[PDB]
């Protein structure tokens, strides 16, 4: 076999997605697989990836509940060697898009250099209070 | 949606739980995430976390005893830009209080700051021989 | 309990397998547990490690074909204090046979020092074309 060490500057990124809207269990984490795919083709990026069922605990922002629900850590190792703008774009585009899609509150976004970690987001809805 | 940047020293941390005692199955992870949200109110702390299933392989330190256990990593991202020693001494008491509450001999702890590890800990029973 | 701070270089490492045999669902997690324990034991190395199930997406590189597939995301911390270099060796021997032993096009290693990366390597089969 061939030991091919990667090409790039070492970018990559977790992305945390639950599957409760609001206290009531909505999502799997099939669902998650397959709209990450859906976002990603139509950026033009390869898709792959790992999904990580998980239990995630969550305070409301608005209500202060803690929601405890099942939710999805995906996690992208950058193989195409992209610039850093580039995949950064296109790793908070694919979040904002699952938390529109999962009708999610807040979505997790973590961006890694070399293991580095550049940037933690919270990609919040900005429903009308 | 608005793309929130994350305050303070980017902390996080890593625990990890195994669920037998000794070769006994014996927990589940539901009952790590019950316990850490009850240990982690009682700080004062966001219990916000994610819980991750594992399969988990531990070489018995007294006996040599090689046991494979179901186990859950407990995965924390700061979020309420806590001080290096406020969260550090917060973590390391949720870890020790696990290995207690779970009857464990090792609970391992990773403390990280922007993804960098500052610390791995082996918190260990200090049953009498 | 002792709160034992783990000495050494603060190695670290993630592998990752898939399940599937091209788009045929063949393998489960334990098989890679018990594969893992099996090759660490004769390279005479603590085999303690996680593994988290997950479900995987990868592009394959001859056919383009897209699969999603059950995986295994091996997560290993040295609490040996091995050399970069003796870690690194024996953490690309155990992914290479375990590409081998579970007929992948691909595994994925990823090695750290400190939680900063130091290489990823992808390990490609070189099946005659
Ligand atoms: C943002 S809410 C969606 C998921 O993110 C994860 N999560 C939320 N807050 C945290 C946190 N501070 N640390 C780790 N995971 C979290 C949990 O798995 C949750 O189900
Ligand atoms: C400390 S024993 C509890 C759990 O910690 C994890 N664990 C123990 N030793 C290691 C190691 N060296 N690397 C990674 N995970 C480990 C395994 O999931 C185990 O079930
Ligand atoms: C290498 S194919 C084996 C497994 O590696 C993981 N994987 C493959 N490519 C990536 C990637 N770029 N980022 C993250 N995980 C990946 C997926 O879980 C897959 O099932
Ligand atoms: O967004 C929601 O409504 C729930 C709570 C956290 C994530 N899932
Ligand atoms: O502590 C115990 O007894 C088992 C072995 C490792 C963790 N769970
Ligand atoms: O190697 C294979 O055939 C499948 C596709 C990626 C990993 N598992
Ligand atoms: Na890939
Ligand atoms: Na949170
Ligand atoms: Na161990």
């Amino acid at each position: 076999s061939l030991m091919e060490r990667l090409g790039g500057g070492g970018f990559s990124a977790r992305i945390f997605v639950g599957l409760n809207v609001g206290d009531k269990p909505t999502y799997t984490i099939e669902d998650v697989v397959k709209d990450t795919i859906a976002i990603r083709k139509r950026q033009g990026i390869l898709p792959d990836a790992s999904f990580v069922a998980q239990r995630g605990v969550y305070t409301e922002q608005r209500s202060g509940q803690l929601v405890t629900e099942n939710s999805v850590q995906i996690i992208i190792i950058d193989l195409e060697g992209l610039s850093k703008e580039d995949f950064t774009g296109k790793v908070q585009a694919l979040g904002k898009e699952l938390r529109e899609d999962f009708k999610q509150e807040s979505v997790i976004v973590e961006i890694q250099e070399r293991g580095i970690v550049q940037d933690v987001y919270s990609i919040t809805a900005e429903w009308y209070e």
